[PDB]
């Protein structure tokens, strides 16, 4: 059956597990014939179950979430991804200009966005006060000792998902971008060239993070956003002061406080500044998230992602998520202080990169986030983990 499509998505969180229901009826019920059967994934199994299930496209998804950058181009190249340039809206490109690029290909959109999501450190202003910490950390040495401030007070200073290896692996992403001049960051992410002192420094400066000890105890089995004792969950529960992590954070927090409502003392800032970084100030890493279609799927499929791209449905997105929205007009419903910094600081900052794993592809991405998780438990070094990305890059 045409009208009949399958929906894959990463939404655990009850509030956003509950939107695409609403969304996918609503769609229902205004396009009769159509039927979304949806298939809500963790997220940690997502790139697992799509790679799997897109080898044979005829019995995969037709609608499912990208995983990003490099790893949308893998299933590109391989024919696993639809052309959609001359098939979205012209709502879709009208007011998500900015975002699309994340979508782009060679000049060609393959997918609808639907969030964009910078990264940067959430924290409870509580157990900042709490701390002595009436001032946010503008570099990595104030960071490090505002850390040391919170162990003393008794609470544990970060909150770290190291067991899903990229949680831990940001806090590297994030050095290498404030350590590694812009053109030395760009060419490695093109040539796939790990070369610079970049890569070994920041492994360094992260070392230092993990010598204090300031994460909670235990980091290496904690998952970023599975149960209470997540990371994200440790954050709600006011367990940990703070995580690094993107502005998917505030939607996710407030699926885990104990009442299931948005972190009451949420706060948001920047990644510090490094000292002695050629990276350029201000400059951003975070996601874009947008749905894909299967190249064997029909005109019903691509109905259904460019009705996400409608201002309504995105702005219910914004609610249901407590994210920002991919729509520019969307974004006026966006009420998070924390979040409406975030925007403030898109608007006007210089550059947005994806993240590292996601923009240096499946193969590197992976290798790299385990090296840093390798470095994280002593058995590692930061040269084993530029060893690990060079290694890895070989397959391409
Ligand atoms: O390739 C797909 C998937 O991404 C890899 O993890 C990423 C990471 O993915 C984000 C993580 O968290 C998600 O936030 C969700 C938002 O809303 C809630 O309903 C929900 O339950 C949360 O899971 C988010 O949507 C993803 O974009 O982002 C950064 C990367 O560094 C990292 O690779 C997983 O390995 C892979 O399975």
């Amino acid at each position: 059956d045409d009208k009949t499509i399958t929906f894959w998505h990463n939404a655990s969180a009850g509030e956003g597990r509950q939107y695409w229901e609403n969304l996918a009826k609503s769609f229902e019920e205004a396009n009769p014939g159509t039927k979304v059967e949806i298939q809500a994934i963790q997220n940690e199994d997502f790139a697992g179950k799509l790679q799997t299930a897109m080898q044979d496209p005829a019995s995969g998804p037709d609608v499912f979430m990208s995983l990003g950058g490099a790893k949308t181009k893998e299933m590109i190249d391989a024919g696993q991804v639809m052309d959609l340039t001359d098939k979205i809206s012209d709502t879709v490109k009208t007011d998500m200009k900015t975002t699309l690029s994340a979508a782009t290909f060679d000049g060609k959109v393959y997918g609808v966005p639907v969030s964009v999501e910078p990264g940067g450190m959430w924290y409870s202003k509580d157990l900042f006060k709490k701390a002595g910490v009436s001032d946010v950390p503008a570099t990595y040495e104030e960071l490090l000792a505002d850390a040391k401030k919170l162990k003393d007070s008794g609470t544990d200073a970060i909150a770290l998902g190291a067991k899903d290896a990229w949680p831990a692996a940001h806090w590297y992403y994030w050095l290498v971008l404030r350590e590694c001049s812009p053109e030395v960051y760009d060419k490695s992410v093109q040539d796939h060239d790990f070369s610079n002192a970049c890569w070994v420094n920041a492994g360094k400066k992260l070392q230092e993070l993990k010598d204090l000890k300031v994460f909670n105890d235990g980091f290496l089995t904690t998952t970023a956003q599975q149960g209470a004792n997540s990371s994200a969950g440790l954050l709600a529960n006011h367990k940990a002061a703070m995580e690094l992590m993107g502005a998917w954070e505030p939607g996710v927090l407030k699926d885990l406080t104990p009442d299931q409502k948005p972190m009451a003392d949420l706060g948001f800032f920047a990644f510090p500044e490094v000292a002695g970084g050629e990276g350029e100030p201000g400059a951003l890493m975070g996601g874009v998230t947008y749905f894909c279609v299967n190249p064997k799927a029909s005109q019903t499929s691509i109905d259904f992602v460019n009705y996400m791209g409608e201002k309504k449905n995105q702005e219910d997105y914004a609610k249901a998520f407590s994210t920002i929205p991919a729509s520019e007009p969307a974004r006026a419903v966006v009420t998070d202080e924390s979040l409406k910094q975030v925007i403030e600081y898109l608007d006007k900052a210089p550059s947005m990169q994806l993240w590292m794993d996601t923009a240096l592809g499946t193969n590197i991405g992976n290798a790299l986030n385990a090296a840093v998780v390798n470095m994280l438990s002593g058995q590692g070094s930061p040269e084993d983990i530029v060893k690990a990305m060079q290694d890895a890059a070989q397959k391409g």
